[PDB]
């Protein structure tokens, strides 16, 4: 579409949009639900405001909260895109056990998108699964209609290569790669964005507001302030819009009603080519990574 170089639709046929991520919820005991009211209310509110895409993960400890919101919302299941992720390091005995647990905690009979959370694991961590073998398990889940689309997070080119090779046919190729993306890290690994877009893999951005979360500021802060003031938006809105213009679907983790509304209201303005390039330039000139440093050092 004109939204994204690779797009998707909910079961009701509605094109996917910006994701409300749950964030991570630290908990002391891993075995129990420990359901956060604050989080359930935030997801319910996001849905009320017009979010139609929720992003969670086994590792975030927030699937049960998403499940509660899906039960209580008036928004039909089929109008909502639910993304979750297999944590390999692993609380589940297998990818298939992770998927069943996801269905259970989410209170759903299918998830829209199921991602391997990271390629950086051993078969000890997964209880006997290489990346390729875990992919084969995702392929099975898709065949059974437990999962609509399958993909990965934090994959570099050679990881994606392994997935293609593990796929019985092109129908089962990875179709999403959710990566750390923002101006200070426009390529989490070598040429990853252009590669994905060339190979029909939607890039999603996690932590797209990293520049704002950072304690340190550089010329980017002033650039974002100016653009926010120009367009009558916030710096966060400018970054989310920048991300969409790069052809990347952002996952944002907002918690206040005002911030939720702002995260949705991105389609009444655009950054000029000059401004996008301004952000690109200052960003590349000030590299900064927040995740998986040792894993990406050579990638």
């Amino acid at each position: 579409s004109n939204l994204l170089p690779k797009t998707f639709r909910t079961k009701s046929g509605k094109e996917i949009s910006i994701a409300l991520g749950t964030g991570t919820k630290w908990k002391q005991a891993q075995t129990i639900n420990d359901v956060s009211t604050e989080l359930v209310d935030n997801i319910l509110l996001g849905l009320k405001l017009g979010f139609r895409h929720i992003d969670t993960a086994e590792a975030y400890n927030t699937q049960k909260e998403v499940g509660e919101a899906l039960k209580r919302t008036d928004v039909p299941r089929e109008d909502i895109w639910v993304t979750t992720k297999y944590s390999p390091g692993a609380y589940s005995k297998s990818p298939s056990d992770s998927i069943d647990k996801a269905l259970a905690q989410l209170g759903v009979d299918y998830v829209d998108l199921f991602l391997i959370h990271s390629p950086f694991f051993t078969t000890e961590q997964t209880h006997g699964y290489t990346l390729e073998q875990a992919w084969e398990a995702l392929v099975e889940a898709k065949k059974a209609g437990k999962v609509r689309e399958i993909g990965i997070s934090n994959a570099a080119i050679p990881h994606l290569e392994k997935l293609f090779a593990a796929s019985p046919s092109p129908e089962y190729y990875p179709v999403v790669n959710q990566i750390e993306f923002h101006p200070f890290l426009q390529n989490q690994s070598k040429n990853i964005v252009r590669f994905c877009q060339e190979h029909g893999i939607l890039v999603e951005a996690f932590s797209p507001l990293a520049p704002l979360a950072r304690v340190e500021t550089n010329a980017l802060a002033e650039t974002l302030k100016r653009l926010a003031e120009k367009y009558k938006k916030t710096e966060a809105q400018v970054l989310l819009r920048y991300t969409l213009q790069r052809g990347i679907l952002p996952v944002t983790t907002s918690s206040k009603e005002s911030r939720l509304k702002e995260s949705l209201n991105l389609f009444d303005f655009e950054l000029t080519d000059e401004e996008v390039n301004e952000i690109n330039k200052i960003g590349d000139a000030n590299p900064y990574r927040a995740f998986f440093h040792e894993q990406f050092k050579d990638l």
